[PDB]
């Protein structure tokens, strides 16, 4: 019964990203999923209020004022599923509304990619549901009637788990579905990719962290190796190259 409609994706980018990693979302999985994708800025474009109208929030600014933005919106929409994503993250909507429908539906969820309390790291992608984050609302939004004290000097992915751990008495449902590039992806390929719920790209530990894909876009086309997924995923995509 759990449907795509009641998955609120959240995207966090900046102004100086738009050309270098929204549009490459946008013609990719965020074209098959666009009535659930949000992307949080904070600057206004043209392109982007183009292909997006009210998905494009610009903001103008416990938590960062995006991450506020992300789960304020998220809360307005009433939807029961919040997953924040970052813009150098793919996400696969079938993977994510398969992985959802996994939990009971009366019960708090904060899932992810455990990072160390524990936590899931926010490069990764994560997702909360309602009941969850309508809890996190008195810690989440620096009100004067909880101690922020420990939050204040934590990162939005600490602070949210340390709300749902050490305030809510909650904790981090693990899925190794979730991938950052804290994480060596070459060790994902083909057969492994289309399960995946988030894949990401970037640089760590001097090495440029992507998934093993041959194609079918060179490396120099597709270095994020993205379109080549989402060619893998939807192959009736007219845009896609043989090879
Ligand atoms: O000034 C900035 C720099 C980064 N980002 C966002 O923060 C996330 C992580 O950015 P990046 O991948 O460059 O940082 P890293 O992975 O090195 O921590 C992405 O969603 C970016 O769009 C942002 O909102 N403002
Ligand atoms: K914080
Ligand atoms: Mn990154």
């Amino acid at each position: 019964e759990l449907q795509l409609g009641d998955i609120f994706i959240a995207v966090k980018t900046t102004w100086a990203f738009h050309r270098s990693r929204l549009d490459l979302l946008l013609d990719t999985w965020v074209s098959r999923i666009r009535q659930q994708t949000f992307i949080f800025t904070d600057s206004p474009d043209e392109r982007l209020q183009e292909r997006l109208g009210p998905h494009l929030v610009v903001t103008q600014c416990a938590l960062s004022c995006k991450m506020a933005a992300e789960f304020d919106a998220f809360l307005v929409s009433g939807l029961r599923w919040f997953c924040h994503v970052d813009d150098d993250n793919y996400v696969n909507p079938k993977a994510l509304l398969q992985l959802l429908k996994t939990f009971p539906q009366d019960r708090d969820v904060y899932v992810g990619k455990p990072s160390l309390f524990w936590f899931a790291t926010g490069g990764a992608g994560f997702c909360i549901n309602r009941q969850l984050a309508l809890k996190m609302v008195p810690w989440a939004s620096g009100s004067h009637f909880v101690d922020t004290s420990a939050l204040i000097r934590l990162p939005d992915d600490c602070t949210v788990g340390y709300i749902i751990e050490c305030k809510l008495g909650g904790r981090l449902q693990p899925s190794p579905l979730f991938h950052s590039h804290l994480e060596t992806l070459q060790l994902l390929g083909a057969a492994q990719l289309p399960e995946q719920v988030t894949l990401s790209y970037g640089v760590f530990e001097g090495k440029l962290n992507v998934i093993k894909l041959p194609g079918p876009f060179s490396h120099e086309e597709d270095p994020s190796r993205f379109r080549s997924l989402h060619c893998l995923l939807y192959p009736d995509t007219p845009w896609c190259p043989l090879l």
